[PDB]
């Protein structure tokens, strides 16, 4: 049975970049609704004895949509933190300069891909099978877990992620996303 | 060069069902941006000088996404009116009872399809090639104009359509949608 993971910080710790009101709806209502819907859709099926990741890799339709959204939002909350943001250091900055030239160029390309992701979706920094990093965008509940790439960083661009704080200005939301990035989480994902 | 069509009522005329603030962003920022983006993408191409419906039926990619969203939102604003709503009469009521058994059964099936439409999209009452009426949901900018069915009525279920007024409660939005339906516009589309 799946439970909503506790949030890694206080609901107002990401302010002013993401308000406490966005967390109360996005985590308290949207992420909770996907957990409840997944639990009710899998009760009594063979999916009930699988890990979340195996459910994402072996389902379709409603089960997939809710299971991938439960995982995608837990990953997303961990990519954000108070007193973080800025430019990365260590193995992460190395790997970013290696695949994208510099941090300024990666930041440009990720922002651009997130702004152009039409409709509801997610834009990801992934490490491919071959070790090079790439920027991938998915639509709706799509996730890199259905491929051989390893997820490193994500930004939710479903309109509920930013409409309370930024209304139609998804560019304003992405500018402020950079002030919250938890580079420690990214570094752990890169080393796995 | 396409122009944003004027709204056929004042900005505050759907209140309290859809607020003046929601149409200030949805019409004044979102629908306007689709027209500006479409004009920028077709300038100097063979699409310039074609009508909006011909562009929708013959393109794909960003040209399609923006052209179809311009048409979809103008159709949506024409589907809503002050001093309307309630149950249809006449020809529309007869066709709805003939394909769905009753107006209550149609309203319940349209509300169900609209709430379940995952992600961004639109839910439509269409008149099929054989004269029967059906409910179809599309994703992102998808529209029945790319098929053989005639659009009669639509509801926008992109989150920007309701998030200011209803936050995550898309059921509440749909309940209030029914108080705004302009059955004179549905009647014009039915015998088209
Ligand atoms: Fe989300
Ligand atoms: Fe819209």
């Amino acid at each position: 049975s799946f439970e909503l993971p506790a949030l890694p910080y206080a609901k107002d710790a990401l302010a002013p970049h993401i308000s406490a009101e966005t967390i109360e709806y996005h985590y308290g209502k949207h992420h909770q609704t996907y957990v409840t819907n997944l639990n009710n859709l899998i009760k009594g099926t063979a999916f009930e004895g699988k890990s979340l990741e195996e459910i994402i890799r072996s389902s379709e339709g409603g089960v997939f949509n809710n299971a991938a959204q439960v995982w995608n939002h837990t990953f997303y909350w961990n990519c954000l933190a108070p007193n973080a943001g800025g430019e990365p250091t260590g193995k992460v900055a190395e790997a970013i300069a290696a695949s994208f030239g510099s941090f300024a160029d990666f930041k440009a390309q990720f922002t651009d891909a997130a702004i152009k992701n039409f409709g509801s979706g997610w834009t990801w920094l992934v490490k491919n099978s071959d070790g090079k990093l790439a920027i991938v965008s998915t639509s709706n509940a799509g996730t890199p877990l259905t491929t051989d790439a390893t997820p490193l960083l994500t930004v939710d661009v479903w309109e509920h992620a930013y409409y309370i704080d930024y209304r139609n200005a998804r560019p304003g939301y992405l500018e402020h996303f950079w002030a919250l990035v938890n580079w420690e989480f990214v570094a752990k994902n890169l080393a796995a």
